[PDB]
RNA sequence: AAUUUCUACUAAGUGUAGAUGGAAA
């Protein structure tokens, strides 16, 4: 049989529609007479202001509950914070969590919160005719209520006031106590608390407000900012203009050795995109030449030229990639400050022993991830002797704002005030690239000093530089908003999606649908022939379809009709016992004893017994029940076979559905739109038409499937369907055509006809320059699974009970975009393939077409274009689509063969500079690849069949995150792809060793540890034979011992053309060697220049290196091995190249993709060593020696 | 150079192929 069995009825699925509506008849005329656009685009307009003044009265709300509670655990907090054990101090900093929970959410009101009642009543006490017209549209501001009711939370983010004004503020006040307890000598009694209080508030002395028992009362804004006016000052409502204690210690420069750490200020709590020419002026705005982001960078200007004279062990920068960039920058190449602190932690923790462990590694890796942040000493102890590090970062942050300043002095011109735009931002793309150079220079400044933190939580700390550092930082880090707004406005469409929700006087509108409600909700669905329409009936007229007969005058209509029936398990006790059930039944007081304590419910209260006499009950309360008896003719299953309440509430859940079609009429009601009592919109899209022919949506085939009636089992729509409005964007006249009659020269370099001629104008992108009724339609999938289990457990299962299971390779290649391979269950390959060319199998002659000379031309165009963000779209979005091209070639060879899914993992997984396939886009792959494996159908076949929209495979769980994807979801495989590119498949052979040249020495013990180097004259080849374990690092090996040829030849990078015995004899004979008398390592250790060593070195980076790239043209791109298989002939990708179906593989990119399905294989390998219960704990991601040795012995 | 929307087209002439889950910040 199949293995794609049993995955069917597992899990639920919510999605949605979106559809045109097109009005028939006087409907456009009739909502043109009766204003049915003004109200609701008015309540559009104004729903961002009274949400503003919503938040104004939270501010309200949150300052009347800002002066009660008081705090007991600060008294120990500031002690065991401030006395220079931290578990400890986490222990009960969850207790100061849990108290300022308390204190924000157990008091004070506290209720009429996020309800109808606030906005009905109390926002009241346009503007009160404005929240008049909003009454019962809570709808709109449910989303509101949802995004307001964050900061009462446990969640410590942004969100969180109780986070903002604990975990920063107090801790900067404690820490600005105990900073102005070391300067308090230099604070006058003159100036620091007579003159500034009593002018200020004439309040309790700043030696009071030095106290942590203030916090608590100056947790207001009123108290930031008044913090804020003893840090800096304040205006004091005349020219006062009254002094700092910041600028006390700052005039304290008169001693000239100032050496005082600042006052951090308090965090308190809570726009562009309209105009070319606005957003220009406000850029110009933020970033004049007196703007406050100039006078920042002018202050790390000055910060950082005299940077050197501070704290050494005082300063800190941080972990992440940018301390490899900075060791790029200060010594030249990647990861040496990182192997610096290797040499030294494992001169600490790596004894006499040679062998470094794979757990030695990881937990080497694990350390250096958690030492994440660094003083300038041990980094300075890394760097080499009369380095001042210090000073070399300070140069090149100055030649960072010199380029600043060179962008600044060519780009001054758009600043000029009476200077005015002349053009379209789509048309001045010089200046706008200008603009876009000078954020960029901005962003890669921040980004630069973004290590410049140290995210401390630290030791001792020169403070006195890092108040200043983040007062600079806080002006200048809003530039990244600033940009990607601006940025935004760049990338904008020549149209907009604006929409707004229509609600025709009715909150009670299009939520329930099936159910004989439409009095209050107003709309049905409709059709005619195949054709279908939504018709909507005014109040006056809300009972207009009970005069509707079928009536035989060859004119009839399809009144959509049934019941719904949504949430039984909530419904169904109400129903039952609301009073109005209890006096149409007895009822049994037994029974109500038994659901008012719950003896039916699981949780060691159970009874089967009563459970089941609990089900018989509703069994014949529910066939006593007139109108639910009278909708469905309902025949459930048997009442000893019930487990539980929840199966039989999924099985009236599934029983509760019957829509189908009431024969209606058409004339009388297409009159009654006439007299404008019925509203009515035709279901749209394209594939609606009558030239409708070919392959249309799924989505459609889903909507046609709502009505098919063999769909018992079972899909079928979500109710509360909505319906928005979009006008035009661009002007109907403004549209530039391609005329009838017209040659226009095809685009696609695929197909040999290269230019059209037809009959009728087409316009610019019709669809958005006219305006459009939309309606949004949600859909309902799996309601009552039936096949429950665990998902990759049971895959598992049936890998256990495989024979050969077959198996999808998937990887990005260099020169290839996609690479997909087929290999059975014993390494042998089956088929293979490129995904450059895509090609689809259409109804005459089957065409190919590459992304890849697309990517080209955009590569070329971007080169001509400077790196436009226009250029970063379109090939981001050019990608997106492609993907979504490839996946459903991906699941098309997952119907064809069963097969599994295994891909490269990014939580551990890294890049190498040459894939055009980001990790972005490889995450948006991955993303939309799980979303259409979590169901699975073919549109082309039977819907009800086996794979159709009936009976088509979930085979995966829905998206939790991208750290969420964790070595499995089912089929899917999240692949530790580490040494798997570089690798021979063809016998199982890899170098370990570091070819780099270092010393002649190291080259002299590189000889050495080699055993034997020998010519041979029958291949014309040289003997190169090795044991590992004389190698450091060469753990992962189970063979060790391979006799390394040399035959053929490869390039280098320079591109440049080498071969290989050539480059070996005619250094040997410009260096005078006798080559044939093999061993001669100790007269290859002889010599004593650095030019043959390192030409050696060279030489042996060749005979390792096993990839070669021309890189600018796409065919000779190829590999070679050099140790020959188990027969005596090695590997070449150019001795495979043409052909169809081998058992080799073709290049790097299929053997990426083997060594995938040798992963999958070593694993479906361990899942046949185990017992069925263990698969789940069986621990899955193959590590670098058993890889090596499940290479080398299944090779044959 | 058309589209419920997105991508590549122009497929036999008002579309073709695919992907396509929205409201909320
Ligand atoms: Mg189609
Ligand atoms: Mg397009």
């Amino acid at each position: 049989m199949s293995k794609l069995e049993k995955f069917t009825n597992c899990y639920s699925l919510s999605k949605t529609l979106r559809f045109k509506a097109i009005p028939v008849g006087k409907t456009q005329e009739n909502i043109d007479n009766k204003r049915l656009l003004v109200e609701d685009e008015k309540r559009a307009e104004d729903y961002k202001g009274v949400k503003k003044l919503l938040d104004r009265y939270y501010l309200s709300f949150i300052n009347d509950v800002l002066h009660s509670i008081k705090l007991k655990n600060l008294n120990n907090y500031i002690s065991l914070f401030r006395k220079k054990e931290n578990k400890e101090l986490e222990n009960l900093e969850i207790n100061l969590r849990k108290e300022i929970a308390k204190a924000f959410k157990g008091n004070e009101g506290y209720k009429s919160l996020f309800k109808k009642d606030i906005i009905e009543t109390i926002l009241p006490e346009d503007e009160i005719a404005l929240v008049n017209s909003f009454n019962g549209f809570t709808t709109a501001f449910t989303g509101f209520f949802d995004n307001r009711e964050n900061m009462f939370s446990e969640e410590a983010k942004s969100t969180s006031i109780a986070f903002r004004c604990i975990n920063e503020n107090l801790t900067r006040y404690i820490s600005n106590m105990d900073i102005f307890e070391k300067v308090d000598a230099i604070f006058d009694k003159h100036e620091v608390q007579e003159i500034k209080e009593k002018i200020l508030n004439s309040d309790y002395d700043v030696e009071d407000f030095f106290e942590g028992e203030f916090f608590n009362f100056v947790l207001t804004q009123e108290g930031i900012d008044v913090y804020n006016a003893i840090i800096g000052g304040f205006v004091t409502e005349s020219g006062e203009k009254i002094k700092g204690l910041n600028e006390y210690i700052n005039l304290y420069n008169q001693k000239t050795k100032q050496k005082l750490p600042k006052f951090k200020p308090l965090y308190k709590q809570v726009e562009g995109y309209t105009s070319d020419e606005e957003v220009l002026e406000v850029f110009r705005n933020t970033l004049n030449k007196n703007s406050e982001i100039f006078s920042s960078i002018k202050k790390l200007e000055k910060l950082f030229k005299n940077f050197d004279e501070y704290s050494s062990a005082g300063i800190f920068v941080k972990n992440g990639p940018a301390i490899s960039t900075i060791s790029k920058d200060i010594f030249g190449e990647w990861n040496v400050i990182r192997d610096k602190w290797n040499a030294e932690y494992d001169d600490i923790h790596l004894k006499k022993k040679a062998v470094v462990t794979e757990k030695y590694e990881d937990d080497r890796r694990k350390s250096f991830k958690k030492i994440g942040s660094f003083s300038l000493e041990q980094l300075q102890e890394y760097a080499d002797a009369d380095l001042s590090v210090v000073e070399k970062l300070k140069e090149i942050i100055i030649q960072k704002v010199d380029e600043i300043y060179k962008v600044y002095g060519s780009s001054e011109k758009l600043f000029d005030a009476d200077f005015v735009l002349e053009k379209s931002l789509k048309k001045n793309d010089a200046v706008v690239a200008i603009m876009k150079d000078l954020l960029d220079s901005v962003k890669s400044f921040e980004n630069y000093i973004k290590a410049f933190f140290g995210e401390g939580k630290e030791t001792n700390r020169d403070e006195s530089f890092y108040g200043d550092f983040v007062l600079a930082y806080d002006i200048l880090l809003k530039v990244d908003h600033i940009y990607d707004a601006i940025r935004n406005y760049v990338t904008q469409k020549p149209y907009s999606k604006d929409k707004f929700k229509l609600y025709f006087q009715n909150p009670q509108f299009m939520g329930g649908w099936d159910k004989d409600k439409e009095t209050d909700y107003r709309a049905t669905i409709l059709r005619y022939g195949s054709k279908y329409y939504l018709a909507i009936m005014d109040k006056k007229y809300a009972k207009c379809l009970q005069k509707i007969d079928k009536d035989d005058v060859n004119g009839n209509y399809e009144k959509i009709n049934y019941k719904l029936l949504p949430g039984p398990n909530k419904m169904l006790p109400k129903v039952f016992f609301s009073k109005k059930w209890m006096a149409y039944y007895n009822p049994s007081e037994d029974i109500q004893k038994i659901y008012k304590n719950g003896t039916f419910k699981k949780g060691d209260m159970f009874n089967l017994n009563d459970c089941h006499k609990l089900i018989d009950f509703f069994k014949d309360s529910i066939s006593r029940y007139p109108k639910w008896s009278n909708a469905y003719d309902f025949n459930f299953s048997e009442t000893e076979k019930y487990k539980d309440i929840a199966g039989f509430y999924r099985e009236v859940e599934e029983q509760g559905y019957k829509v189908s079609f009431e024969s209606a009429s058409k004339k009388e009601v297409d009159k009654l739109v006439e007299e404008g009592k019925l509203y009515m919109f035709q279901i749209y899209n394209k594939d609606f038409s009558d030239k409708s022919h070919g392959t249309p949506n799924l989505h459609t085939m889903y909507f046609k499937l709502l009505f098919d009636e063999n769909n018992h089992g079972q899909i079928r729509l979500s109710g509360g369907a909505e319906l928005f409005m979009r006008r035009a964007s661009l002007k109907k006249e403004e549209l530039v055509v391609h005329p009838a009659n017209s040659p226009i020269a095809n685009k696609n370099p695929d197909n040999p006809k290269k230019t059209t001629t037809l009959s009728y104008d087409v316009y610019k992108d019709k669809r958005f320059s006219e305006d459009q009724y939309e309606l949004h339609i949600p859909i309902a999938i799996n309601k009552c699974p039936k096949n429950i289990f665990k998902i990759n457990t049971e895959v598992r299962v049936l890998l256990k009970h495989d024979d050969n299971p077959y198996v999808i390779g998937i990887d990005r290649g260099e020169r290839n975009l996609l690479y997909i391979v087929v290999v059975d269950g014993k390494g042998n390959i089956v088929e293979q393939y490129s995904l450059n060319e895509i090609i689809n199998n259409f109804n005459g002659i089957r065409i190919k077409t590459d992304y890849h000379s697309l990517l080209d031309k955009k590569e070329k165009e971007r080169f001509e274009a400077r790196q436009n963000w226009t250029s970063i779209e379109n090939i981001k979005e050019l990608k997106a689509g492609y993907i979504s091209q490839v996946v459903h070639k991906i699941c098309e060879l997952v119907e064809k063969y069963d097969a599994v899914i295994a891909l490269e993992d990014l939580n551990s997984g890294f890049k190498n500079s040459r894939v055009k396939v980001e990790k972005q886009v490889y995450q948006k792959f991955e993303k939309m690849l799980i979303d259409k494996l979590n169901y699975m159908v073919d549109k082309k076949s039977n819907p009800c069949a086996t794979g159709g929209a009936l009976k088509g495979y979930q085979i995966t769980n829905k998206f939790e995150s991208f750290k969420s994807m964790s070595t499995q979801n089912g089929f899917i495989f999240y692949i530790p792809a580490w040494l798997t590119s570089k690798i021979d498949p063809s016998t199982g052979f890899v170098n370990l060793l570091k070819t780099k040249y270092t010393s002649i020495a190291d080259s002299k013990k590189f000889i050495s540890s080699f055993d034997r180097i020998m010519y041979v004259p029958e291949e014309d080849l040289f003997e190169f034979a090795l044991d590992y374990k004389n190698f450091s690092r060469t753990d992962a090996d189970y063979i060790k011992k391979w006799k390394l040829y040399s035959y053929g030849n490869r390039i280098r990078i320079f591109w440049e053309e080498v071969c290989l015995t050539s480059a070996y004899k005619e250094l040997f004979n410009k260096y005078g060697i006798n080559y044939q008398q093999g061993d001669i390592r100790a007269l290859l250790c002889e010599q004593s220049d650095k030019a043959f060593y390192s030409s050696f070195m060279a030489l042996m980076s060749l005979m390792l290196q096993m990839r070669n790239s021309i890189t600018g043209r796409t065919d000779v791109d190829f590999l070679i091995s050099p140790v020959k298989n188990s027969d005596g002939i090695f590997y070449d990708s150019r001795n495979y190249e043409a052909q169809e179906n081998a058992i080799l593989p073709k290049n790097a990119d299929a053997n990426g993709a083997y060594n995938i399905a040798r992963k999958v294989l070593w694993a479906i390998g361990q899942f046949k060593k185990a017992e069925d219960e263990k698969l789940d704990k069986v621990k899955i991601a193959i590590s670098n020696k058993e890889w090596l040795e499940y290479a080398q012995t299944s090779v044959k």
